[PDB]
């Protein structure tokens, strides 16, 4: 018999499942593929050895484990067609591998955002969609989810495969019996004007993996998470959501936080100065206002505390993403923690509550910069402030603090039995040089004045003259390189705010669902008519009449 | 941005200060503004407790406005 | 000539050690001037910490930029 | 700073290379594991009948042209 | 400091019979788009006297391209 021979395959755990059809396809030999299919080769044999998995720490090549997926992922269209529509054994276009990935999931997986790869991956994706429509008109390949529950579109969005996503979202197929596979349609075109319609299925909303939620709440390791919202329908859609629905709510939130911070500031400004809290409420108007303000301040502290916990439990960052991303959540949460510790110290009969309260108060005002998102220029400015802090200020502060401490220890060692003669005082006195207040003769309690002045001049030349001017130069270099990166980060921040407001929404309103339900083609594979919640975009072109 | 930071740290400092010469938004705001022009005293008062808290606030302000924001402004003017 | 235009870190660590040893010699010579040597070593000892900014790419490149600023721009300015 | 970006990166990499070589040259323990990359058979056919093992270093690459 | 010739030598691949052994870069396996190269590393990592890494690293600072020479592929990957 021949069927056992032709379908012989590796049994070791490394090349497990590989059979002669895999080798024939890998070698790009059409004749061997045709012959093996003629003799009863199993076109569904799953190559699931360790070599055929992702396995970042070892060499390998994942392609979806099936001969059809191998042919597709190697840019061999002829073999794909032959496997799908041969006489002896056609391949199952909807088949899934051990991960649950179909051929389209595999094509998304092998994408890596280079130009040639993007070209061939999108071309093969389109060809497979056309063939699936011709062979299984009732089958909806793109709705099949892998074992993680991701469709090919959601997988593309979560994986950062911007080329494939950009292809999918504005896909337009001009031929009969494949029009319904489009996601971009041209509705009317009069002169140079024409009004296109983008699908918005699984973009604005869906069961689990909306494209916007996937991109916005990505795990900060995604390659292109800032860039993916520049894909045409998504940027226009977010602007539409903002203008129509979210702008007013966000302004309201900003106003409320401003009122809270004013009330907190007023309450803290008029704190009583007698010892030993808590303090008896006097029967006068001012003190009633004061205690009301204290209650409101603590209420806001509890509010932000619990919202911070809700953020943590809902997102569950993995303890590194917890710190390198979502700085605003950390800052507001820490503000609330200072407020609560201040409450505890207040009712613990300790004066240290003042030390806690002011810290929260200071953070509260700086956290007002959170609301600079939602205004274009201030939003970009705040993003640039963030990046300057994270890169240039941090590197400078490491070097500067090393130099400061080193020269402070040298100088305080030289000083003997003086007013300063302590690491704190000399550290502060050398720090004053940084703010342009350095005395340069702040003490004489030493021997060897020449040593003292040599140390101070060296410190000034190294920190004041070199390092600060160098910091200005480096920030000038940075700001030149983060313009577009700043725009994309601000757009992502506003997208996050949009999604959060729409998920909160406070009124059970359904108007958040934009774009309107239009009959798109009216001719699915069957006689039914297709309504798709499309988004309209008018364009003007003075070529291609 | 600078005025938000100035007012916020001014209010924090004046809250921490108790029954002193400054003890007011105007005087403390001016005294923190003096840092911007390279004349900040950095120990302008002692009328508080928790000197560590006071100096931590002033160093935070100095880092955030003087070291970050003004130099960032120079960089931005260079870009413009 | 390569002793000065190259290998600054070797020179700096060696000069730190020279200040330390001169400090020891002065200390046992019954001279208070050992303090003058010691603090110089101490100051150099801390700035030599920047040697270890290599091994971290961002700080390493930053330290190289500091070196080049010192050797070019600061020198011309200071003259 | 605008003109020494790549020069600074290259000088840093040379500094790290010097550190690596000094570390392996000191080594303080007579350790042989510092000799990396593994001894593989390149051709197995020199000009004569012998085989050549040459301590190669492996580098995986991906290319979506020239199938 | 002849970086062009060094770059030629270190990744030299000669595709013909009875001259394969002169190569220093080999292809071990290639499945689809993936393929695994092998760089010779004789007289690069270690040898009697003049290792390429020692010769580059301890060069006398008058060498023309001494900073650039470590960017030649096998050397940079090997150092990492
Ligand atoms: C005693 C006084 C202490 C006050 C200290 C704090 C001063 C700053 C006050 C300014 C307040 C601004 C703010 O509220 O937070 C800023 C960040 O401020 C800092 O960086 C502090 C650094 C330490 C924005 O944080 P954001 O949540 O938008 O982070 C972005 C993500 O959202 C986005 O998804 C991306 O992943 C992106 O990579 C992230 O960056
Ligand atoms: C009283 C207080 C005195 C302290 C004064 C000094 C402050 C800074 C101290 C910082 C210490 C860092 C360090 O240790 O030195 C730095 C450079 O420091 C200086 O610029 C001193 C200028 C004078 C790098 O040293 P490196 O040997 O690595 O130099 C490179 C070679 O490796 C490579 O082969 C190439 O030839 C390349 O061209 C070389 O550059
Ligand atoms: C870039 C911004 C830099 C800010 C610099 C500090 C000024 C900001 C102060 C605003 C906060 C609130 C001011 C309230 C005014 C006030 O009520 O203070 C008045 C003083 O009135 C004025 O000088 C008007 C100031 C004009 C404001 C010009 C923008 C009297 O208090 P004194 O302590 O001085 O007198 C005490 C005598 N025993
Ligand atoms: C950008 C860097 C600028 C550096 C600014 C100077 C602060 C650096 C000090 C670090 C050196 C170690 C200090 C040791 C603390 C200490 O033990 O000194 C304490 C004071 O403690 C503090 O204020 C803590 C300061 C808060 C820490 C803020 C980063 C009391 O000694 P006094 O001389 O004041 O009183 C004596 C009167 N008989």
């Amino acid at each position: 018999s021949l069927k056992q021979f032709v379908n012989a395959s590796y049994t070791d755990s490394y090349y497990k499942g590989q059979t002669a059809l895999h080798i024939a396809i890998e070698r790009r030999n059409m004749t061997l593929v045709t012959l093996l299919v003629e003799n009863g080769a199993d076109v569904q044999a799953a190559a699931n050895g360790d070599f055929f998995k992702k396995t970042k720490g070892r060499p390998g090549f994942y392609f979806g484990e099936l001969p059809l997926s191998l042919a597709a992922c190697t840019n061999q269209l002829a073999i794909v067609k032959f496997l799908l529509q041969n006489s002896w054994q056609p391949a199952d276009i909807s088949a899934r591998d051990s991960v649950g990935n179909t051929v389209l999931h595999a094509l998304v997986e092998v994408a890596d955002n280079t130009v040639d790869n993007t070209k061939f991956v999108t071309s093969m994706y389109n060809e497979i969609l056309i063939l699936g429509a011709k062979l299984h008109p009732t089958l909806k390949l793109e709705e099949i989810t892998n074992r993680k529950g991701l469709t090919p579109l959601a997988l593309a969005a979560s994986s950062g495969k911007i080329g494939v996503l950009a292809y999918i979202l504005q896909r337009e197929i001009h031929e009969p019996e494949c029009r319904h596979l489009s996601r971009k349609f041209t509705e009317w075109a009069y002169g140079p004007v024409h009004s296109s319609l983008y699908d918005l299925s699984c973009i604005d909303t869906c069961e689990k993996n909306s494209v916007l939620e996937v991109i916005a709440y990505s795990s900060s390791e995604t390659p292109n998470r800032h860039d993916m919202l520049l894909v045409e329908p998504l940027n226009r859609l977010l602007q539409d959501k903002w203008d129509r629905f979210v702008k007013r709510i966000f302004y309201f939130n900003f106003f409320v936080y401003c009122l809270y911070m004013i009330i907190f500031t007023a309450a803290a400004y008029y704190r009583p100065v007698e010892g030993l809290p808590p303090y008896k409420l006097k029967n006068t108007v001012g003190d009633y206002f004061r205690v009301t303000g204290e209650i409101l301040s603590v209420s806001g502290g509890v509010y932000f505390f619990f919202r911070g916990i809700q953020y943590f439990l809902q997102r569950r960052p993995s303890l590194k993403s917890l710190f390198v991303d979502s700085y605003s959540e950390i800052l507001f949460f820490v503000q609330s923690l200072f407020m609560l510790v201040s409450v505890v110290l207040y009712f613990s009969q300790r004066k240290e509550y003042v030390a806690s309260m002011v810290f929260s108060l200071a953070m509260g005002w700086t956290n007002m910069l959170y609301y600079t998102r939602g205004f274009q220029q201030m939003g970009i400015y705040a993003v640039m402030i963030e990046k300057m802090i994270l890169r240039d200020l941090c590197r400078f502060m490491f070097v500067y603090l090393v130099f400061l401490f080193g020269f402070s220890t040298a100088v305080v060692t030289l000083i003997e039995d003086g007013k300063y003669n302590s690491l704190y005082s000399t550290c502060l006195e050398l720090f004053k040089f940084t703010i342009g207040m350095g005395d340069l003769e702040f003490t004489e309690n030493y021997d060897f004045k020449a040593v003292f002045i040599i140390l101070l001049l060296a410190y000034v030349i190294l920190t004041y003259i070199l390092l600060l001017n160098m910091l200005i130069a480096l920030m000038g270099e940075t700001v030149n390189k983060i313009a577009q990166e700043s725009k994309n980060i601000w757009k992502l921040q506003r997208a996050i705010t949009i999604l959060d407001t729409e998920k909160s929404f406070l009124k059970c309103m359904r108007k958040a669902f934009r774009s309107g339900k239009l009959l798109q083609v009216g001719f699915t594979p069957d006689g039914k008519d297709d309504y798709r919640w499309c988004f309209r975009v008018d364009e003007v072109n003075w070529t291609t009449w």
